[PDB]
DNA sequence: GGTAGGCATTAACATTTGTTAACGACGAT
DNA sequence: ATCGTCGTTAACAAATGTTAATGCCTAC
């Protein structure tokens, strides 16, 4: 919004200035660790992590204006090994590097405010995701995924509200669910179906009882409420 | 933590007091104090959720000096609603206004960096958890959740190394994992000596294998030498 | 107006948790 | 003495990790 858009020509009077990435490009990965401060001015992507094993996991889904710290301000170290993939057509992004960002906030304090705010939003939500997800399972955890996307990238439409996101693969789904197999989903997807609250037509999610989802994950709809409230309202 | 007790003495130099907590108390709570920036000089505390039923959540332990926040910075709304509860002896905490902080920050860098940091140090946490948790089961859970309690609470001793706490009831290390009965972490704890990992004595716990605990959780691991490298490097 | 991989759906088992109910001791009012 | 607390087990009802086989698709 506004102080995103501040944030924005901040950076621009101090020399660092966007790169466009594409579908499936890393803004940073696992194996080759930079450590930098993303403000994300606009577009999609995932944050996902690979084990000495393969099994993948998608964190959490950064859009719009939001900012992805990879690097700590004041040991400029790393904060942990993951990957910032694009999912959206493109994306524009500030890739600021970590030993430059602290004279940047050091010089005005509206701007730290801004992503300090942000870095407040992020530790609010991750606590409650962990809340929603490890209380009642996996169908939690869908719930709970599902209430996010469809609050993020849902959309009004006569047969429900529409998750308009790429190609959620149902493995995705699960990915974000820390599941590791499409069966597992695609059998809990359709418990969803039958009990009216999920359709899958077009290949593309529509919610049917955004109040079943909300039950299943009642701290992430308080999230929204409390955090994001302009999008809560949308579909109130 | 010799930049956290800088921020004691910056508080101290600014007319706030310390207030003393104490076993089971309520710092903050989940029908709204609220909201303050809770600056923990000593002792040891967690943060709870219930939700409308009866069902509990331990979503994070809290030791030492850390600080926590019931606030954002700028707008000074609610970032949600959770418990801080005193879970040892009897806490020292600095309770700010949240009006008070952003004013305090704003004309000490170095601390308003320091802030900065403790925010950065749990989103990074947060993360992490999120990752092991959410792959491996409830069982990842509980050994990801002994983890965190080793490095932290953990002495070594002549019989492996103690996590030195309270009375951690197998109830409590139930409620940090989503295992609402006490007799579903009483099969886990049960498999986990069968496998010599872990021994009951003294109503506490000791791990002896704790390599058994760092495959179950190694994003967790990983995060503890990246963030907290002291409190590692006390247990490698 | 035709191909080959890519997923979704669904079935059949192998484990892991969720749930309830007795039984037994420690520790505190 | 009489708690409520906590730990421990067996016994089961679901839940969900797996793997395999059958089909509809759409990118090509």
């Amino acid at each position: 919004n506004a102080q995103a858009e501040e944030f924005k020509k901040y950076l621009e009077t101090n020399g660092i200035k966007p790169k466009q990435f594409h579908k499936k490009e890393l803004i940073f990965n696992q194996w080759d660790p930079q450590e930098y401060c993303i403000f994300l001015y606009d577009g999609i992507t995932k944050l996902t992590s690979i084990s000495e094993n393969g099994t993948i996991m998608n964190l959490q889904y950064y859009k719009g204006a939001f900012v992805i710290m990879s690097g700590f301000i004041d040991t400029e170290t790393s904060v942990g090994y993951y990957n910032l993939e694009v999912i959206s057509e493109q994306a524009t992004a500030y890739v600021i590097k970590i030993n430059e960002l602290k004279e940047l906030l050091s010089k005005n304090l509206t701007h730290f405010f801004y992503v300090f705010q942000t870095l407040q939003k992020q530790v609010s939500y991750s606590l409650a995701k962990f809340n929603d997800f490890s209380i009642n399972g996996k169908l939690g955890s869908i719930c709970g995924q599902l209430l996010i996307l469809t609050y993020v990238y849902g959309k009004e439409t006569p047969d429900g509200i529409k998750i308009t996101l790429d190609n959620l693969t149902m493995q995705e789904l699960g990915y974000s669910s820390g599941i590791a197999h499409s069966s597992a989903v695609s059998r809990i997807i359709s418990k969803l179906k039958q009990e009216k609250v999920i359709v899958y037509k077009n290949s593309c999610f529509y919610v049917q009882n955004l109040d079943y989802l909300k039950r299943y994950a009642p701290k992430l709809d308080e999230w929204f409420y409390l955090a994001c409230p302009a999008t809560w309202g949308k579909l109130n």
